[PDB]
């Protein structure tokens, strides 16, 4: 009952604290109101599917953390399947494609296209990833919604309808909820939109053999009994010198120092005392989750791969079930499955229906968009609705609506008095991920040893040596890419032509040429 820190969470952000901790020789208790550890990351174990991840699943280069931690917990990684063909389901039509994204044919919406993820990098430049509120435009940026941006930013209809599916599938909400200001610095933190969107040197390069829920229970092994788990913290209250914390079943535990490692929606029905500041209490109860259901459909074979697609699937369609999905067969080929996301508005759409009901849309949708009525005979189904988990609140991150990050965005990580924040939503580097849920329980855990007098001010916040399994490649653009014009810029330069080549006839006949 008497420790000196306790963390309250035991998702990778407060296993990692307290994993650090010990290192350092402190007591740590870490509290987890779940009768398991892993929190958005979920690997469930039954023999239809071996393991598989229902939460969090997917690391992949500059995710340097979390590589790390696993690696040292003996988790090792393996490559997502795009082998073969990706493809865009967009009105009713399916076309094959290889590469990050869709192709773009018409020349038109293709310099659109191409200048609205040029501009998303660009504008991103601008943003400090640890301090957005600090852009040079923040005020500007954070009263609009990526809605208002995009629409701004985009002429063709195709370009603006895919960056909304873009938004969708990154910050799990759609883009009239969300901040400009607050999506562009999720896209930069994350690397970017090439980076943040791709398989290949991307987001989603790699999963772990064995499941991502593995890093979380083998910390708790390591951890012992210093991990209790159905103990969900209601109170916390620092009055004093000696913390008392207390759970849902009226224990009371009592620390110097509290880790609280959970998301924002959560941290909002903690009974702190004293009342933490009001522009955090305003601040944390105004970042709402995102809506996932993760769907996996189970089949005998591999189907997709014999028509040459690999299984993921950029879903295009308001009436679709899925939004996107990947292969998920397990890395020695058996168990073929799909994983798919039902992602936003049509995530609560979606989640009114029955499982069954469900389960029937999505194989439709399979079939008509892989071609193939092997799609409608799964051998299993397995689904987590992450809007209904209540000790996380939806999946996978809080999302700032506009005005809040400007308004009351500054203190997402500030201590108040002996308390410290980590949970990924504080996270500087992939926030958002479970690397950021790394970065954020070991810089919370530093702040504490800080406090400690363990380690220094500098310390607090250290670099990652870059993974050498799974390193960086550079993320490049191609010449045409980099200076192709967007609409708006071709209308100014064929104004400047037309213009000249009419002068270049005024001149041709006076014969002054
Ligand atoms: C469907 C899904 C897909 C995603 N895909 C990916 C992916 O592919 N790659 C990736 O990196 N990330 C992904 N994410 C996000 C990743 O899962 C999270 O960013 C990361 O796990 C968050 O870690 P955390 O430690 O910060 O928070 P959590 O994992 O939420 O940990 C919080 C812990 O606190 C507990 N808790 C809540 N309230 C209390 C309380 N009052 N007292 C005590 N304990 C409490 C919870 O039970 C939980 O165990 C996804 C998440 C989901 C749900
Ligand atoms: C471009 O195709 C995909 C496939 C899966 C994901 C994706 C893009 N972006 C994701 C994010 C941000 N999280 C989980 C899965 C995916
Ligand atoms: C002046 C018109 C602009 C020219 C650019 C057209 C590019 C289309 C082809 C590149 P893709 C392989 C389909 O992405
Ligand atoms: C003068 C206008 C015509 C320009 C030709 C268009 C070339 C597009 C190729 C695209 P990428 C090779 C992927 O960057």
């Amino acid at each position: 009952h008497m420790f000196d820190v306790v963390v309250i969470g035991g998702g990778i952000s407060g296993l990692s604290a307290a994993k650090l901790l010990t290192e350092y020789g402190v007591s740590v208790l870490v509290l987890e109101a779940r009768d398991r550890v892993g929190g958005r990351t979920y690997t469930i174990r039954n023999e239809h599917v071996d393991y598989v991840d229902v939460g969090g699943a997917y690391v992949g280069p500059t995710q340097n953390r979390i590589l790390r931690l696993s690696k040292e917990l003996g988790i090792e990684t393996y490559k997502v399947n795009v082998s073969e063909r990706l493809v865009q389901y967009v009105k009713g039509k399916t076309y094959p494609f290889r590469g990050a994204f869709p192709p773009v044919w018409n020349p038109i919406a293709y310099l659109d296209y191409n200048n609205l993820w040029r501009t998303i990098d660009n504008m991103g430049k601008e943003i400090p990833t640890d301090a957005p509120w600090e852009a040079q435009h923040a005020d500007k940026w954070d009263k609009m919604t990526m809605k208002e941006l995009i629409d701004k930013i985009c002429w063709t209809k195709t370009a603006r309808r895919f960056a909304y599916l873009f938004v969708n599938i990154n910050v799990t909400s759609e883009p009239h909820e969300v901040s400009a200001l607050w999506f562009l610095w999720y896209v930069k933190q994350c690397g970017g939109t090439t980076r943040i969107f791709s398989v290949t040197n991307g987001g989603q390069e790699r999963k772990f053999v064995g499941g991502s829920g593995q890093v979380s229970e083998r910390i708790m092994d390591l951890l012992g009994d210093q991990v209790k788990l159905n103990h969900p913290v209601t109170h916390v209250d620092q009055s004093s010198d000696n913390i008392i914390i207390e759970t849902l079943n009226h224990e009371h535990y009592e620390c110097k120092y509290v880790i609280n490692a959970i998301p924002p929606t959560l941290t909002a029905k903690i009974h702190f005392r004293p009342e933490l500041p009001a522009e955090r209490n305003q601040l944390i109860q105004r970042l709402p989750m995102g809506a996932v259901i993760k769907c996996m459909m189970y089949y005998k074979e591999a189907f997709w791969k014999k028509k040459d697609y690999c299984g993921c699937m950029i879903i295009e369609d308001e009436d679709a079930p899925i939004s996107i999905t990947l292969d998920d067969t397990k890395p020695d080929g058996s168990l073929p499955a799909i994983m798919g996301f039902i992602l936003a508005r049509k995530a609560d759409r979606l989640a009114k229906l029955h499982k069954e009901i469900r389960k029937k849309k999505i194989c439709e949708l399979y079939a008509k968009v892989l071609g193939s009525q092997e799609a409608l005979h799964p051998v299993h189904y397995e689904e987590k609705n992450w809007c209904e988990e209540q000790y996380s609140g939806g999946c996978y991150t809080a999302y700032f609506p506009p005005g809040i990050m400007t308004q009351y965005g500054r203190v997402i990580r500030q201590p108040v008095g002996r308390i410290f924040f980590a949970g990924t939503e504080t996270a500087t580097k992939w926030s958002g991920y479970m690397e950021g849920a790394v970065e954020a329980g070991e810089r919370a855990a530093r702040e504490v040893l800080n406090g400690l007098g363990k380690v220094t001010e500098k310390d607090i916040w250290v670099q990652e040596p870059e993974s050498k399994d799974v390193p960086a490649v550079e993320i490049t653009h191609t010449f045409w890419e980099r200076n192709l014009p967007s609409v708006s810029g071709l209308l100014k330069i064929i104004g400047f032509s037309t213009s000249v080549t009419a002068l270049g006839f005024v001149l041709y006949k006076y014969k002054l040429l």
